[PDB]
């Protein structure tokens, strides 16, 4: 179906939906909570989503946003996702599950209906990664079905960088492309037919989890999509 929005900041949230630790901050997306002293606080998660539903099927969408990761050590945990979801799916485990997905099932890809793109700064060794930081493309499980290194230096930047999600729903392919401001650009697609994993109403939004020493943060964001009939 045809959907469109766009929030240059976040001075309003009239259509956003926050839950867990998410929260409106300094007119921006907080997805992870910080105490009264601004420290962030460990083992939380947090959605902050578009509230509207919208379908899949014959829809083409394109998607971007800005993003801060704030770490306060270099050790941060664990990141942060774009995911899509049915209108009813809550915010799930903290740590390394990035708000998506829990223990016992994350690696079970019958079990899970989710798709996201994750920015993953932890590494985990309770299911299979890769040893480094990294960008992937999550489709109903944990690990990763399109994987790509994310340097440090970007990571670490402190700059506000660039996500574009697009999904091109005749050749039923999703594709993401990160740039930051004189740093590192990225790119990762796959083909998966949405409209099948999910045949009814969907919500778009984000979902961030600690772990420690970092807080994510949405500064913009908008989002149209298209029929392809
Ligand atoms: C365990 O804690 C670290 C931080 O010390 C990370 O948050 C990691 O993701 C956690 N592991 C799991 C399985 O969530
Ligand atoms: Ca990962
Ligand atoms: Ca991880």
């Amino acid at each position: 179906s045809e959907l469109s929005f766009n929030y240059p900041n976040f001075q309003s949230v009239e259509d956003i939906t926050f839950q867990g630790g998410a929260s409106p901050r300094n007119e921006t997306l907080q997805l992870t909570p910080t105490d009264s002293n601004g420290i962030p606080i460990r083992q939380r998660a947090g959605h902050a989503v578009y509230s509207q539903p919208f379908q899949l099927r014959d829809t083409s969408f394109y998607t971007t946003f800005t993003f801060v990761i704030r770490t306060t050590s270099n050790s941060p945990a664990d990141g942060f996702a774009i995911f899509i979801a049915p209108p009813d799916f809550p915010v799930k485990r903290y740590g390394g599950y990035l708000g998506l997905f829990e223990p016992n099932t994350a690696t079970n890809t019958s079990a899970n209906k989710v798709v996201a793109v994750e920015f993953d700064t932890w590494v985990n060794t309770e299911w299979k990664e890769p040893r480094y930081r990294h960008i992937g493309i999550d489709v109903n499980s944990i690990v990763s079905v399109r994987v790509t290194r994310w340097q440090d230096k970007d990571v670490f930047s402190r700059s506000i960088a660039t996500a574009h999600v697009g999904y091109d729903g005749i050749s039923k392919i999703l594709t993401a492309f990160v740039t930051y401001p004189d740093g590192g650009n990225y790119v990762l697609s796959h083909v998966v037919d949405l409209a099948e994993i999910f045949p009814g109403d969907v919500r778009i939004g984000f979902s961030g989890a600690t772990g420690q020493y970092e807080t994510q943060y949405i500064h913009s964001w908008s989002f149209s999509s298209t029929s392809t009939n």
